[PDB]
DNA sequence: AGGACCC
DNA sequence: CTGGGTCCT
């Protein structure tokens, strides 16, 4: 059947939190700051022509008088991610997520069970929150438009909570899928919700510019598309199945095109707890035995205080980056599984290390991370 | 172990 | 690019 899907997207993530920490920055351009980029900023700077992951000198001769943050330490923002998906997770069990500051919600079972607590009068009481696409006319007779509406009352609901009891603020998409709801919360930020109706569905499909603008196509797929004369979402929604199907593999062919007509079959599914957690850094140059062996230790003391708590890992991941990446994986020791620890971790971690990287040979490493899968 | 995607 | 994350082959 039809469902009811929201998309949940907090307003400039990371500036957020850090104006919630000092409020003082809350008059005054934020950006946030991680080694040489500007990966975020309030909506401040973004006016005095910041933009996300920005160069930190463009970003300084385009605005010299903004305030930076560290925000390298993502300990904050995820503790904060998390306290955001639970109180999603209280309207409804069933919340995806996606990275840090995305929310998807099937209001589905709510918007049925508000329907059937309504009396057969109050059934035209029933109005819209927030904004709805294209300024489309609201049929009250139309049942998937009542449910709909009541999705975006649901919606106004989540908002209204979050800033209650954590102070954020972000936007709404509802819409009939989860492809829809997130085309959809953007189109007013920030801080808005909007609701899609169904004949404004190709309406908002065709509104967009570039196909790399459609949540599933990334980097490679595009470039793969723009050399075969498909640019617009037209372009690929009336491009020929077969010879798609061929370039791009049967199962990638056939969802990007069912994807270009807005049909997203997926469901929402049940995050829950993380499936790995990981410590990254990136430099300039590491080039010795010693400084990769002390990076690597600090990775590790950051991921032992988070490795803590519910359950724990059975495998060791080892990423390097030189100058794309290379990794070798392992499992961790049975008695190693009961929280010193670091001694022996440094050992195994090193062992692959000199599995990957040869020492009597010259090595620069532009990154390095520790990732525990395998939770139990 | 890598590839592709996501923020 | 940064500091993470997900799933699939
Ligand atoms: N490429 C990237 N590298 C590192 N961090 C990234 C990133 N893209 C996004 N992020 C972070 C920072 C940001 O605050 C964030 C979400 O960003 P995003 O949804 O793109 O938009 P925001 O900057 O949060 O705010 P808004 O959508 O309102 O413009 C949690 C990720
Ligand atoms: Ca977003
Ligand atoms: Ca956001
Ligand atoms: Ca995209």
């Amino acid at each position: 059947s039809s469902r009811v899907i929201v998309h949940v997207d907090l307003d400039c993530f990371y500036a957020q939190v850090e104006m919630i920490s000092n409020p003082e920055l809350k008059d005054k351009p934020l950006g946030v700051q991680q080694k040489y980029l500007v990966v975020t900023c309030n909506y401040e700077a973004r006016k005095l022509g910041v933009k996300k992951l920005m160069n930190v000198r463009d970003a300084k001769e385009k605005c010299p008088q903004l305030v930076l943050v560290n925000g390298e330490d993502l300990t904050r923002y995820r503790e904060m991610s998390y306290k955001v998906t639970e109180l999603l997770e209280e309207f409804s069990p069933v919340v995806e997520r996606l990275g840090f500051d995305e929310n998807f919600v099937d209001l589905t079972e709510m918007v049925e069970k508000r329907l059937q607590q309504l009396q057969s009068d109050e059934l035209s009481a029933v109005t819209v929150s927030g904004h709805v696409y294209n300024n489309q006319s609201i049929n009250l007779l139309d049942v998937l438009h009542i449910r709909l509406l009541v999705g975006s009352q649901i919606a106004a609901e989540m908002r209204e909570a979050m800033y209650n009891q954590l102070g954020l603020t972000g936007c709404a998409g509802v819409a009939s899928n989860k492809l829809l709801a997130k085309l959809v919360s953007g189109v007013f930020k920030p801080n808005q919700q909007t609701v899609l109706l169904p004949e404004s569905c190709q309406h908002l499909i065709h509104s967009l510019n570039h196909i790399k603008e459609i949540p599933g196509i990334g980097y490679k797929t595009a470039k793969c598309l723009e050399a075969l004369g498909i640019n617009s979402v037209r372009d690929l929604q009336t491009f020929s199945p077969k010879i798609l199907e061929k370039e791009l593999g049967i199962s990638v062919a056939q969802r990007i095109q069912k994807l270009s007509f807005g049909e997203d079959n997926s469901p929402v599914i049940l995050s829950g707890p993380p499936q790995s957690f990981s410590e990254e850094d990136s430099f300039k140059k590491c080039s010795s035995e010693v400084e990769a062996k002390n990076k690597i230790e600090e990775l590790l003391a950051s991921l032992l205080n988070r490795v803590c708590q519910d359950r724990k890992p059975h495998t060791v991941r080892l990423i390097i980056r030189r100058y794309g990446r290379e990794s070798r994986q392992c499992p961790i020791p049975s008695h190693v599984i009961q929280k010193d620890v670091m001694t022996p971790m440094v050992d195994i971690l090193m062992k692959l290390f000199r599995n990957m990287v040869n020492v009597k040979m010259p090595f620069h490493l532009t990154l390095l991370s520790v990732c525990f899968c395998n939770l139990k």
